[PDB]
């Protein structure tokens, strides 16, 4: 394959570090070696995260197209939209965000802290709710040229490129470390994060080692999205193989009870990981993927000796919209 | 000098990047070149920030002395205590935090979002003073069978609390080497003081101590200024500074600290917005927004020599934004 | 029957007013006439409400016993504990409230606004436990009673909602009495929200006396109808006997509709919300997402479905609870 | 005088009750007998309060004029705008409310709980920010006829009538009681509440017995508004005398530090009163007037044996916007 053909606009500090999770690994049995690749610390643009890695491959097209406004969408505590707002500010672009009520969660400061708060400070036009088209049209009619960024950046032709690059990065780091990771655990919702990974790791025969953990609570849709995006992306980068259902692993046991709502396992997972490693995760995405990984290790689902690379996608600021749940820890 | 004599426990990713703030520089007239060194992105331990750089030089002693608990203190939205809680969890140590109402602010979720929320999740025993806390805290640890390592407010008034930022100057020299030039100034927010102190000592070396432009955020200029001065002299001695720190070496502008510690003024808010909107870089209403406000005003007043290169030290503090949600409800 | 036998301490202004809900009645077609008996406005003690009417019959006992502390229990936005705190302060008694989140809900300011905020201002010792403590399991209720004694005082034990208490059903028997006296100026049905039960129970006993027990249409807000229904019946029978009601309470006398309790105790459904908004926008009368909004939703839905004979006059008992709206601010952010 | 010349629209349950504050009185030495007149429990329309007594005299005119929309104004936690929204709903009229932040305060849920929450639920169109004028115009432009209701109902020709009636009510109740109150404590900010009282008690020679307690923190301006409204109202009811400045008593010692902000004395008084009587007061209005009365009795400013009638004007729902302050009581 060949990713290098597509330009990448630097929005990150560079390759993201991989850290050992020795305390947590030991706590769980010392049988499985856990690591974490910090996508959550990839940028100076309002905390970045996985969405920011994706955006690097989309910005060039926005610039090439002479666009002046970035328009995106997501739930109230969307990480995607907060990142688009920061990238836009940094690029000197206007920003219009469509924020919808995507979660059955009632919290007094939900639309005023965390991710959405930053987007407003960053100068984005935050619209709280077809709304998609309206917003875009709004921009054209306003005299500007919008660059449409779908939810999570996922269902877009360039949306899968960022994480194919992730697999690339990991290969280079395994070469520096002198060892390979047996698996990768990643949280999945809109899909192009895992899709990129699947294509990237299909290259060296480990697509099936990319263990996705669903956090959408609609596993069938998410799995089809990932699969579809992986196929389109595999074509885009010249993978010399088709993606098979066997290449898309999506665990469904940890997404409940709903998207945006933690279960008690989620909370326990967030607490354990934070208290053993000092590494925070959130109740919507990462805490669920962290939950899955801990559970898998606990159930012995990982062969003894396995090295598991947890991909920390970001999302911590959303913790602010769930303050009551953590009031005592 | 020789900071190398003191061990440094790795708590950061490595040197912190310097980024140009061209959009903001141009916005202010394009006469002064603004940069930012990102201490606020130095670690994977609950966002880190300047305190985490300070802590790298304290943990070895704490470990050497066999302590099993880190004990610290600060206001409700203290960045310090949150970093202590994360560093403790990472090191396998317990943590006790004494949090006091240091600000005349009373937001509905002030004690449940941002920094303090993270400390609780990180497993610290977060103690809210009513409404000697410090001694009870330390003693409770002994009484329980542990050994506490005491970390004073901001890590500042501690024998080792000024080291972290001497190394910051060391870091900046090596980056200037690749940059092919030296920054004319450094802007840093100051409250407990060992951050600006370390910098004062670090830059005294190549005679730029008075180029480190401190911006007071304590709203108690005199005390803070005095503490920086003292911490500097002590640290200077600790590292072998072949020169002495003169009062003239400690620079602290007091025009941007109002109205009180922990409360922003309208300038602070505008500054936070201007910078976030021109660079995608956030600052808080208690600390960085005030030093950012200082720098912009300085540039605006033509107080920087045309052509000057100014290095803004972004110390962190962003999670505290969550405690001032009403002020930013519309931006 | 004779309630006059049991002493009643004044904690209310006097009988509660009945007002017509003419606008809401008209909006629903005008075929049924709705009114409201404002139990929610019965007292100067921190907004009072139904619980305060119940307390009038318990306090004489607490006083005769020489108790100096009132001890009660309830969820975070419990109306009962807030009224106990004000009654206590008013009487010069101390107050301990054992509390815990009894709802699968987690609003940012849930434990610091509305009802619980007032209890703390009122001087009560609000003992709110962290999630997973489980007071009902550890029997924290008793330790609290014990700690008062252990401390030198004498506690008067007031159970959840005052209901499952010997004198807990008297207040609302008196309500039926008061209604009769006001009718001497008759309502066909009464709509009342039911959770812990002695409110509707007292009504059942009180109205059984003039043959209207089955005219009290209870609307479950517990989302545990079977338990609640049984509680109402039992409290009724005990209270009937207590007030010498020369009659047995039939299973037929206790009416508890289960259609508007969803999805859970303390959680409103879209129906609850529309009902709160409709009643508020037509009569200027506010109801809450936990209790009254569900019974308001009940009455409106019943009238809408024609379960009420044309021409019927329905007396909606507004038991109170409005302060709890403060804990559901996000839901009403745009109205 | 002749108050009866004006039509009063019923919006209350009827005369408000007078309760003794026996415990608070004994607590402060029992040398002064304190009582409370509960204007705060005067209506089933969203808790009511003094504003509702004022409004009973303005509504007939709004109706007579055929207006279909009530338009008013106040700060975020304004009690007035909440009562206006409830009266509108009850009357079947539309409601437009201009809310501005009149307080240097910024609590996270300030514009979502208490009074303003009720107004939105009651169906008012709550517009947060020439303010006033724009609102009024927009209603006409929509094809409606708005009835303008100034802040607190105070600078309105009819705004002072409600409390002239309050004095009426009190003489009548004093008859039944068989005794007279020597003083009346009342919180004053916009002014027509105390002005109505001044006029109503001028009739029996007790105008200077109406002890006003400033809560505006701008006493000179408030003292002048009460004076003016009182004179204009006395003329409108045919008082057989002109109102003199000496008829207006306004203590300025308890308004600090600013309108909308409590001082430590305010909080203490709110707590003492709540804990001795079970009667709540707020940090903006009543707690300051409660603070005043207690301080007056404590300093021996009332003659031994005096009977003081505290007018509790309402305002308790605003407590919700000061939750941090009362988190532990
Ligand atoms: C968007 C997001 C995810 C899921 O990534 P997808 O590419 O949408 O599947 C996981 N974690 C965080 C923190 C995210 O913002
Ligand atoms: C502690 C802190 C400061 C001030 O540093 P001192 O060493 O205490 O002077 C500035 N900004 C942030 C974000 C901080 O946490
Ligand atoms: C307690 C309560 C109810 C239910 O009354 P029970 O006697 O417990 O059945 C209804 N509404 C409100 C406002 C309440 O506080
Ligand atoms: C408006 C108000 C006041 C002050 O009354 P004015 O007539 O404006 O002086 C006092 N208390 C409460 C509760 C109020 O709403």
């Amino acid at each position: 394959m060949n990713l290098q053909r597509f330009p990448r606009y630097p929005l990150t500090f560079g390759p993201t570090p991989i850290q050992p999770l020795a305390r947590l690994s030991k706590h769980l049995g010392g049988k499985v070696h856990l690591y974490a690749k910090r996508e959550d610390c990839n940028s100076g643009l309002a905390f970045g995260g996985n969405k920011t890695r994706k955006l690097e491959y989309l910005i060039p097209e926005a610039l090439a197209q002479g666009c002046d406004t970035l328009v995106s969408i997501g739930g109230i505590q969307s990480n995607q939209t907060r990142q688009v707002a920061a990238v836009a500010a940094h690029l000197g672009m206007k920003c219009v965000l469509v924020q919808e009520n995507w979660v059955n969660y009632s919290d007094a400061v939900y639309d005023r802290v965390g991710n959405i708060q930053m987007s407003r400070i960053l100068g984005a036009d935050v619209r709280l709710v077809r709304s998609w088209e309206d917003a875009l049209e709004s921009v054209r009619a306003a005299g500007g040229k919008p660059y449409a960024i779908p939810a999570g950046c996922s269902d877009h032709p360039l949306g899968g490129l960022g994480f194919v690059g992730f697999a690339e990065e990991v290969r280079a780091q395994e070469a520096e470390l002198g060892f390979k990771f047996d698996y990768v655990v990643v949280c999945s919702v809109t899909g192009s994060t895992q899709a990129g990974m699947v294509v990237g790791f299909a290259a060296d025969g480990r697509a099936d080692r990319v263990i996705g953990v669903d956090a959408s609570a609609k596993p069938a849709q998410t799995r089809e999205q990932i699969t579809r995006i992986a196929r389109q992306t595999a074509e885009k980068v010249g993978l010399e193989r088709d993606i098979m259902r066997a290449d898309v692993v999506l665990d469904e046991r940890f997404a409940g009870p709903e998207y945006g709502l933690p279960n008690e396992g989620t909370l326990e997972a967030i607490r354990l990981c934070a208290r053993t490693e000092g590494m925070l995760t959130d109740p919507v995405y990462e805490g669920k993927s962290m939950h899955g990984m801990i559970e898998m290790v606990r159930n012995g689902e990982f062969p003894e000796g396995s090295r598991v690379l947890y991909a920390h996608l970001g999302g911590v600021p959303a913790l602010n919209g769930y303050s009551f749940i953590f009031r005592d820890g």
